[PDB]
């Protein structure tokens, strides 16, 4: 069993990405894919409240850190307890960069209201699309522009920190060639457990 | 402005109390009384999906996320006006309840907690502390006794400067005595 997330800001190309990377493992091992709330009904609910939320940002991180709690209960656990790869759209590390930096509460911060809803279980791996500023915003005003930056800049002193949990696959390529690498570390970490 | 919480097992006494308080202290100050989610539309929403459907976790964090929303809407503004707040539950409740007698672990409830409130702990906490005995008349099943037990094991373990702990073993018009008279000596110095 392995459990694998995807990372990455609007721009990346990620579930473009995450979509025929999980067609072409479905070929050769017992797989699933999924994203939060994933159809878990209270996650579902939780989605609904953020959604029709000027939110304050420490509700909307608690929301999203209940919501994941519940598809890691119901989806992924019983996933991994059956002997399968599960690949996760977006995970601890979005709220990291998201909620943490880009929002300014301080990743530290989001991180112990992460933990609490993981309850130490972090990603095997995780592959973060590493694409520039400025192609993520060739492939989408200055709030926006300064938000989406900002997301970037989160996502890389995460992944500073945590160099051993990620796996940076150039994103600025032509999608097929991000699918091709995306796809060729994964199987590489599969092979090797 | 003050910021003044209400903590106690079932069978303490807390509602009269706080109800007698506000009747007590509106004739001097701007007081209201409050619970969470107390009415704001996040907050109720979030009350939903605990009442109408749970993971112990998710539960503890849907808790802290009604605080937040009741302290950023309702608490916060009311503080800015001047007033008294009397809030019946807070931080504590989650600590004594998640945290220690459903079991998750007061210090992780503890570190959720002080996400959702990021640093506005109560000015003053009254505490009422009553036997596990005299509780139970007040309400009035072996899980719901063992749990109302663990309960008041749980606010032991964290009444262990804001903690004002008031006998509620006393008839309710002491209970209610003692803690207009520790609210009034706080207000006033
Ligand atoms: C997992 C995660 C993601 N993200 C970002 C990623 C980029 C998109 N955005 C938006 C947010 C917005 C406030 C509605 C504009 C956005 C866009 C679409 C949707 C939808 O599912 O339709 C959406 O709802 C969700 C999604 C997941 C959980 C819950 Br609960 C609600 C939120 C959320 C964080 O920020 N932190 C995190 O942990
Ligand atoms: C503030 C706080 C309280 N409590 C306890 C105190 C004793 C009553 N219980 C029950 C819980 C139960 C699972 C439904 C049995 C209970 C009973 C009635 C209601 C209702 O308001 O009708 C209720 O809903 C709420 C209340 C507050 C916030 C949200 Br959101 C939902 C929960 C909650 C904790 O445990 N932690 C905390 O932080």
């Amino acid at each position: 069993s392995a459990f694998i997330t995807f990372e990455g800001p609007e721009g990346s190309g990620k579930t473009t990405v995450i979509n025929e990377v999980y067609h072409r493992l479905v070929k050769d091992y017992d797989v699933i894919m999924t994203r939060e709330p994933g159809g878990v009904p209270t996650g579902e609910e939780i989605r609904k409240i953020v959604l029709e939320g000027d939110m304050d940002i420490r509700t909307e991180a608690m929301l999203f850190a209940a919501s994941r709690r519940e598809h890691l209960v119901l989806k992924v656990i019983p996933a991994l307890k059956e002997g399968k790869v599960v690949l996760c759209d977006r995970y601890i590390d979005s709220s990291l960069a998201y909620q943490g930096y880009a929002r300014g509460i301080g990743v530290e911060e989001v991180r112990a209201l992460n933990e609490f809803a993981i309850n130490g279980l972090y990603p095997d791996l995780t592959i973060y699309l590493n694409v520039s500023a400025e192609v993520g915003r060739e492939r989408i005003d200055q709030e926006d522009l300064k938000f989406h930056e900002k997301v970037i800049e989160g996502y890389q002193e995460i992944i500073h920190n945590e160099s051993q949990r990620f796996k940076s696959v150039n994103a600025d390529q032509p999608l097929e060639n991000v699918v091709e690498d995306t796809y060729q570390t994964i199987i590489k970490y599969l092979e090797k457990i």
